[PDB]
C-alpha cells in the first residue's frame, strides 16, 4: 500500500465517468462532496497487499490517526487514487482495502469523508504547506492471513 | 523517477519554510507563483536516477508532451514532490534532472513552469476530472 497524506484546507470532488467495469453502486448524494481542514488520505492499494487486507488496513488505520493527531486535524478523507503505485491490487481487493480503512478510521471517533471508488472525478484540494503537511508511507504486509 | 501527471484547471503555490539546508536560492517573485489550464508534473527524483541523469530526462520530457499532446494543454509546471518516493536522489542530482526536464519542455514550444526546489509550499489545485487528466509513470534508467 501506498499512502499520501496532504493536510488541507479543504477537499471537494465530482464523480465523471466511469473508470471501471465494475464501479462501486452510487447514490445521488455520493456525486459531489466536499470537506474542510481535512487531512486527506491518497491511497493505492498495491499487489503486496492482496497477501493480507487485514493487517494492512490496521497498519494503515494506526498510521493515518497518528499523522491526524500530530497535525490536530480532526477530519479526515479517504481518497482513491490509483496513480501511487505501479504494482496495483485488484480493484475487488482494494475496494475491500478502503472500506476497512475507512471504517477503521470512524471507529476512532475521527470524521472521515470518502470519494466513489471506480471512478474518474475532478477534485480540488489546497494544501496547508506546513512541514507536516506532506507525508507518505509504504504500508505491506509483513505474513499472509489465515 | 516517479511522475505524477494533473491536468488542471489551475496550479497555484506558496513557499512556507525551507525543507532542506540549502533549498535553491529563489527572488521574491519566485515565492508565489499561478498557472491556469495547465499539466502539472509533480515529480520525485530517484536514487537509481542517479546513474543515467540524461537518459531519464530525455524519456520524462518525452512522456510529459506526450500527454501534454493527448490532453491539449499548452502549459506544463514542473512541480518538485518528494513524496512520490521514499528512495530519493541527493538534491544536486534532483536539481539537475528538474532543470533538464523544464528546458526539454522548452526547447518543445511548451510554456513551461516551475515550483522552487528545496522548500514546503502551499499549493492549489483542481483536477480535471476526465479520463486522461491523472496519470504517473515510473522512468529509471537502463545504463
Ligand atoms: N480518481 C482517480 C483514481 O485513482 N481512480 C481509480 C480508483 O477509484 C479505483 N481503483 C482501482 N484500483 C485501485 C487500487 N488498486 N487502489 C486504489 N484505487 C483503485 O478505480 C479507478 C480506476 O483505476
Ligand atoms: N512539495 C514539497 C516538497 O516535496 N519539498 C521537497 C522538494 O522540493 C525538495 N526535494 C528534495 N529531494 C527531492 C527529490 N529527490 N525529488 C523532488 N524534490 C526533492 O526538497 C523538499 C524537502 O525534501
Amino acid at each position: 500500500m501506498r499512502v499520501l497524506l496532504i493536510h488541507s484546507d479543504y477537499i471537494e470532488y465530482e464523480v465523471k465517468d466511469k473508470a471501471l467495469k465494475n464501479p462501486e453502486p452510487i447514490s445521488e448524494d455520493m456525486k459531489r462532496g466536499r470537506m474542510e481542514e481535512v487531512l486527506v488520505a491518497f491511497i493505492s492499494v498495491e499487489k503486496v497487499d492482496e497477501k493480507n487486507p487485514e493487517e494492512v488496513s490496521l497498519k494503515a488505520i494506526e498510521e493515518i490517526s497518528k499523522v491526524a493527531e500530530q497535525v490536530k486535524a480532526e477530519n479526515v478523507f479517504v481518497y482513491p487514487f490509483a496513480h501511487l503505485s505501479s504494482e496495483l491490487a485488484k480493484p475487488s481487493v482494494a475496494m475491500d482495502i478502503l472500506n476497512r480503512v475507512y471504517q477503521g478510521l470512524k471507529e476512532r471517533g475521527f470524521n472521515v469523508g470518502k470519494a466513489p471508488f471506480g471512478y474518474y472525478k475532478a477534485f480540488k484540494i489546497s494544501c496547508k504547506g506546513h512541514p507536516l503537511a506532506e507525508l507518505s508511507r509504504t504500508i505491506v504486509p509483513e505474513e499472509a492471513r489465515v
